[PDB]
């Protein structure tokens, strides 16, 4: 991987990978997530950040993901190289976006495309705050000055408000526990087992004879290590829409909350 | 990737990801035995595969009875590793599958692993010895001479391991497979019983210590809507004994052992 020849952005390649792949024999859409992660992370490091800046790490502040939205139009094949730009953006003082564009090696079409959006929250108390000058200043550098929008449309789902799912819900997986895989290196759970949690209570039947293309997802609480989740699903629909709840499975406190849309194989 | 000047192996290099390390900013034993299967793929196919042509026209399949993997050092974050790996014959019961892992910059050593594998008919899961027509057909891309990643006579490689007796000193309940955990074929991916072997292991231990063998027996298959037990017992360095067995009845799939040096 690289910076491109302005510094502004990051590209990087990607083989897929045969333990990668699901049933069609292409990348799923948690091996997407994590090349996404990958691609952020290297980055990142490529401009001086481990990405907390130095006036984070001294107010014990760091960087989490409020709304991850990835559109996918076709999934890598396994043996496929896939190349992923990413970017930075500041959004004055609610936080940043880091937002993607999924290309093929081979052919240079646009394959997929994500946005995240990003706040800034005190490690300890977990309590959020906005973007103080100082820490503004620090990454502005790195970042476009003139808006690039991997979802520039006049109306865009990646902005949309998500509902809360009204119980009984149509469809559920229950009990659903991290393991030790499913946690980052500070022993947090990765934020792609959340999508695949998400995906649980999908029904068998529409996940082989439809394709994922669109996922939203709203982070709300974080699931600890020792905490059980509750996967819920209704259909709210050629394409089949869908709304989800993640809780937990006791109290039912909210962690995501999140929209599908899924189109005949 | 690529196969070796004789073509008798493969080699292939890999940058250790972000996602990929645990909490020693190191990539895990279940990372690791994932590019084990990753190299061994790329291996299969640069060859023209594991099953033959012949193991396609009687519903044969490759399926691994035994996996053993030893590391000295886990690569840390942006790291690159080098995997070397080949196949032999074994007789009429199978195939072996060896590994030898190598630090890219210095060219040492860093770990080594060794698989046995059996033949089964996929429809009606029924072991059987390898036809002569058969293993004709995979010779050719085999060394002729032993060549082995634990040559060491009386190794811990081909140790008998016992039955977890009850009760088990330590255990994990309720484990599930996700779709994530499924491989191309809709069957749980081989890596998920050692992620689930190591559940059972307490939190200090993994915190002190760093795993440096670990041996697993695989006895039957875990179905996508079955729910697994891992128990661990110390019969000790850390030594353990494992159990992986279903949920309901009972039903053993796994048996293992597991060796821990403090950190
Ligand atoms: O989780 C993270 O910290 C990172 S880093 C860049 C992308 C993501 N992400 C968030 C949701 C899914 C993936
Ligand atoms: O699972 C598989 O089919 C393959 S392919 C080569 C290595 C493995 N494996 C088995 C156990 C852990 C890894």
């Amino acid at each position: 991987g690289s910076l491109t020849e302005d510094g502004l952005s990051y590209k990087e390649k990607f083989v897929v990978r045969s333990y990668e792949v699901g049933s069609n024999k292409t990348a799923t859409v948690e091996t997407i997530a994590n090349l996404l992660q990958e691609v952020g992370c290297n980055h990142a490091q490529s401009v001086g950040f481990s990405a907390t800046t130095t006036t984070m790490r001294k107010l014990h502040l760091i960087w989490v993901t409020a709304r991850m939205h990835i559109e996918i139009y076709k999934y890598p094949a396994w043996g496929d190289v896939v190349e992923i730009e990413t970017w930075c953006q500041s959004e004055g003082r609610i936080g940043t976006r880091r937002d993607w564009i999924l290309k093929d090696s081979v052919t240079g079409e646009v394959t997929g495309r994500a946005t995240s959006k990003w706040v800034m929250m005190n490690q300890d108390t977990r309590r959020l705050q906005k973007v103080s000058d100082d820490v503004r200043d620090e990454y502005l550098v790195f970042c476009p000055q003139e808006p690039r929008l991997a979802f520039p449309e006049e109306n865009n789902r990646s902005l949309k408000k998500i509902p809360k799912l009204e119980d009984p819900a149509q469809y559920s997986m229950i009990g659903l526990k991290p393991r030790r895989a499913d946690l980052d290196m500070n022993q947090h759970v990765n934020n792609v087992t959340y999508i695949g949690w998400v995906l649980e209570s999908i029904p068998q039947e529409i996940v082989d004879t439809h394709e994922l293309q669109v996922i939203t997802l709203d982070y709300r609480r974080e699931c600890q290590q020792d905490d059980v989740v509750d996967s819920l699903t209704t259909t709210t629909s050629n394409d089949s829409q869908f709304l989800h709840l993640l809780r937990l499975s006791g109290d039912g406190q909210e962690i995501n909350r999140g929209t599908t849309l899924w189109r005949k194989k």
